């Protein structure tokens, strides 16, 4: 079965350290750049409200066939609200595992996910509300946009440097991700080798795998050896749309891989040229942006 990679670093900054994100990320860099990804838990009382326009949030998620690459050698189109997507997502997971959604071990979803990706016997199909522009229905963080009411208790979050809308981006706006069990993202790095930062507003965890930048060429070499040859000649920007690869394959080839379960209220930071991939444990809502130092 699947062997979980070692855990990436988790930081629990004090209020003093939590004052400036770029200063904190610079200070953790000597460790975090050696693991590619890291997780940051804000202080316990740092709880931003969810600020998307929930009544009008409507989207058509993309369909994901888990074993599509293995099948190299149909489904109807569905529009959802946030509520109706969650009902679908929870019903899917509880039916699949025959138990309540929060009782399914994170290790079991992870093991099953990687089995299904390589299985030709069972064709599991899921849906992912990925790459939703925060311009559509607003960011999940409060913003001094004047469009949505900012309560006094929320102004500190509108002004916080950990609000993804306030990260420096000039060498763009955050994107939103509505997940369900087994929805996923394949191995990639950011445009211009940028950092990325991801906040899980609510829901079940997002499971990540990361590779430090010093091993980027090692990963690309394993891809060269083992990814489907039909896509081998493709430029990286296109290959990255279908670069699905079990972390144990990279590990067997000597590529360092680290993992984490990002829970609600936690940030993940990916360092420049740190390959990463992952999948969602269940119904959740994330926001991410590329930033520059
Ligand atoms: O959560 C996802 O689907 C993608 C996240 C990602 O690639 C990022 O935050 O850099
Ligand atoms: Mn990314």
């Amino acid at each position: 079965e699947f062997v979980p990679p070692p855990e990436c670093p988790v930081f629990e900054p004090s209020w003093e350290e939590f004052t400036d994100p770029l200063s904190f990320i610079g200070r953790i860099r000597p460790l975090a750049e050696k693991t590619g990804i890291c997780k940051i838990r804000p202080p316990k009382d740092w709880q931003p409200p969810f600020a998307c326009e929930v009544k009008s949030f409507r989207f058509t998620p993309r369909v994901q066939r888990l074993n599509e690459l293995e099948a190299m050698t149909e489904q109807a189109v569905r529009e959802y609200t946030l509520q109706s997507f969650g009902e679908m997502a929870d019903n899917f997971k509880s039916d699949y595992f025959n138990m309540p959604v929060h009782m399914v071990p994170t290790e079991l979803v992870e093991k099953e996910f990687w089995r299904l990706v390589s299985s030709i016997e069972e064709d599991v199909i899921v849906e992912y509300g990925a790459d939703i522009s925060s311009k559509d229905f607003g960011s999940g963080f409060p913003v001094k946009d004047g469009r949505r009411k900012i309560l006094p208790e929320e102004e500190e979050y509108a002004l916080s440097g950990w609000n993804l809308n306030n990260m420096p981006v000039l060498e763009k706006v955050p994107w939103l991700y509505v997940g369900m069990c087994f929805s996923s993202f394949c191995w990639h790095i950011e445009d211009h080798w940028s950092y990325s930062i991801n906040y899980l507003h609510w829901g079940e965890p997002k499971t990540w795998y990361g590779v430090p930048s010093h091993a980027a060429e090692q990963l690309e070499e394993v891809m060269r050896e083992l990814a489907p040859e039909l896509f081998e000649s493709q430029p990286d920007l296109l290959h990255q749309l279908v670069t699905i690869m079990n972390p144990n394959v990279l590990m067997e080839h000597g590529v360092p891989v680290y993992r984490t379960n990002q829970c609600a209220g936690e940030f993940v930071v990916t360092f420049p040229r740190a390959y990463h991939s992952g999948f969602n444990q269940g119904y959740n809502f994330a926001e991410a942006v590329n930033f520059c130092t």
